[PDB]
């Protein structure tokens, strides 16, 4: 009994892992989201020239995108904004208040307008919600409401992947079908990661797709724990809900 | 069997402001950030890349700056409005050497190494980078380097946003090379200082003997006005398209 999404197609378009041959791996994250109600870009990687190149090689039509959502102000997620907005300025933007006011001003003058998200969760597009800005760095994740459950996407997940999972489940009172993105576990030891995994098991996370800054150790442990419920990420990966 | 040596000081230096939130010439899009195209006797380099690499390349075309004659790219510090144009510059002209502060992400340094002629990572010690061109070394909490150009008229010190304090960057430069400062230019980060401390900054720069200033970018209109009242013609107008000849 929800106003959920019919089909959701997520394409990783920038990553430091490669799911497909023919793509330059670089540090950063970005993914292209197509639903039956909206189309949007989530983050822009560290390099907008490679990002545009990746999208041409993936047959991603950037001009079909209605909105650009930014997770947090780090170089490896806003590094492609200028290249994206040059070719497709007619977009509404959704950014966290952690972003420089100078940048927010420049973006407003270039696009259909910038919505600034605060600590309060908020719907952005049909079936697409922001967690609100969390953590000291000031990061927002996006929650997509689908028939199979929630799909949560994070940039580097600085506030803690388990706090973002729990925030999303509170917002919409549905379980999480897919938790994906960068988890920022690359500097953590084995013990800590097993605690995170088992908290994600308590919350009932059904599938995960850790990539970007998640860490080789964490990704391996996630794989051995979730098995086939742990999806291979990287540039060119396509996930359909 | 003939020997060849670089000059210690450059006889002529030409500095072109190619990205700024002030405009000196008509018909350029101001945006928050800074970039400088520097031509010396023996080398040509970029100092920072603004916040928007597409606008940066457009500004450089309109200014008849050929990016491809630049031998090096120097980054002052990791803020979005100074590294925002790096990817656009390296796509058209990757055959450059890079000089970056150690406050840059090691992930970003790794990526820049694979795409360029190589990255030199500056630490806390001052360091020569090019003929007549030195870095102060990484200063401040954010980790910002400024460049000191050795000229036959004295030192030309260029700064991105000057987070460590413009008076400390001035003093460091003078310690480095034991020459007076002919020109101190760039963003001085004096935007939210009251007139009382802008005044003690100004007279510290007077005691250091700064001969000319060009505050721009994040300097602040309050400070810029006090600077232009104190220095008169020795305070130069900044902005896109401003060409300073030494
Ligand atoms: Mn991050
Ligand atoms: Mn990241
Ligand atoms: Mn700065
Ligand atoms: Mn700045």
């Amino acid at each position: 009994h929800h106003m959920a999404s019919n089909t959701v197609k997520i394409t990783i378009s920038f990553d430091n892992y490669a799911y497909l041959e023919g793509f330059q791996t670089l540090w950063g994250f970005s993914c292209f989201v197509e639903t039956d109600e909206t189309t949007f870009l989530f983050d822009t990687g560290s390099n907008g020239r490679v990002l545009l190149q990746n999208m041409q090689q993936l047959d991603i039509d950037l001009k079909k995108a209605e909105a650009l959502i930014l997770s947090h102000p780090h170089w490896d997620h806003i590094g492609g904004v200028d290249s994206v907005l040059e070719v497709h300025p007619q977009m509404h933007l959704f950014v966290p208040n952690s972003l420089s006011k100078h940048l927010i001003r420049d973006l407003n003058a270039q696009t259909l307008g910038v919505t600034v998200i605060n600590e309060s969760p908020q719907q952005l597009l049909p079936s697409v919600y922001s967690t609100g800005v969390m953590g000291d760095i000031g990061e927002q994740s996006i929650v997509i409401d689908t028939e199979k459950g929630l799909v949560v996407i994070t940039g580097c997940a600085h506030p803690g992947i388990e706090h973002i999972a729990a925030r999303s489940i509170e917002m919409l009172q549905k379980p999480i079908y897919l938790l994906m993105g960068g988890f920022h576990l690359m500097y953590e030891n084995t013990a800590r990661i097993s605690e995170v995994i088992e908290t994600l098991d308590e919350l009932g996370i059904q599938n995960v797709c850790p990539t970007h800054c998640s860490g080789d150790l964490a990704i391996s442990m996630f794989k051995s724990h979730f098995g086939d419920r742990c999806l291979q990420g990287g540039i060119g990966r396509v996930i359909t809900i």
